[PDB]
């Protein structure tokens, strides 16, 4: 079934890409701050409300990438569930989509939205690129393509590498304060040499495994039967992760997980809207 709400976002966030590596990181932290709910943090980390059971995703936000404070800027639309991206809208207001009929109205790009869609495995996100230029390359080829261009090879590489930039640099820098202070720290002024960065093993491992240090870390938040001890953090080695204050450091925002004897689905949507959540 076709997702509600695509362009009707629960807020916007814009981003300059010429912009201050501090302006980058208010950025970042308000797009976490807009979609956490206020009723469940972890470790003072903000918690994603559940995903809703029964209904196609109906909860978005949009991103605004723009090459200048006067441009027109490339829309992402992102759910507010889960962070994942699924469409961009291109300057002649074609959205593209990046799973074939979830968006009304949206053509598909050609391709999907997981790194093994985008570079043929998981383990390759150690290889891409990130940086301001490649930042505002991404952005121009997305915003670029029109509805009516004859798709090619070459121009579906480059279209998948924007994506995967764009997928570093917004969604994994949202989930991560590893991977957000890593972007951060290669944004510079002008007076500065152009620099670019790869990510290391353990962002990659971080980046591939969000579910899983979003539920070793809720674990430690269930209060243990009366006469036992309070749960400790499972080591995630692979992400350098051997504590829950290294979780907390880590993690930009938390996906929901379902852990024994914490949080239902039900109970923290209740939660949400209780607290005013959208
Ligand atoms: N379209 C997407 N946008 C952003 N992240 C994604 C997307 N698809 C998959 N992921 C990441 O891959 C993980 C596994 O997704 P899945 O294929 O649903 O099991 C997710 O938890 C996300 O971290």
């Amino acid at each position: 079934k076709m997702a509600k709400n695509v362009d009707k976002p629960l807020f916007t966030a814009t981003f300059n890409v010429q912009a201050s590596s501090a302006d980058y990181a208010t950025f970042i932290a308000g797009i976490r701050n807009k979609l956490r709910n206020p009723a469940h943090f972890s470790h003072n980390r903000p918690v994603l409300p559940p995903v809703e059971p029964n209904v196609p995703p109906s909860r978005w936000f949009h991103v605004v990438l723009k090459a200048s404070p006067t441009s027109a800027g490339l829309t992402l639309a992102i759910r507010a569930d889960n962070i994942y991206l699924e469409g961009f809208k291109s300057s002649d207001g074609t959205w593209w989509e990046l799973t074939p009929g979830l968006i009304p109205g949206a053509t598909y790009v050609g391709f999907g939205g997981t790194y093994r869609d985008l570079l043929g495995d998981t383990d390759k996100l150690t290889n891409v690129a990130l940086g301001r230029q490649q930042l505002a390359d991404a952005v121009t080829a997305l915003h670029g393509r029109t509805k009516a261009d004859k798709p090619s090879g070459p121009k579906q590489q480059q279209a998948r590498e924007a994506v995967t930039t764009l997928l570093l640099m917004v969604n994994e820098a949202t989930r991560f304060q590893t991977v957000s202070g890593f972007v951060a720290g290669l944004l510079h002024p002008k007076a500065v040499a152009a620099a670019s960065g790869k990510i290391g093993n353990e962002m990659k491992a971080q980046v591939n495994g969000w579910q899983d240090l979003s539920a070793a870390l809720l674990k430690t938040d269930v209060k243990p039967p009366p006469g036992k001890s309070p749960a400790k953090f499972a080591p995630i080695e692979k992400m350098g992760v051997r504590t829950a204050v290294q979780a907390a450091n880590t993690l930009g925002i938390l996906l929901f997980v379902e852990v024994p004897g914490g949080l239902t689905v039900a109970k923290a949507l209740e939660l949400f809207h209780a607290s005013g959540g959208k």
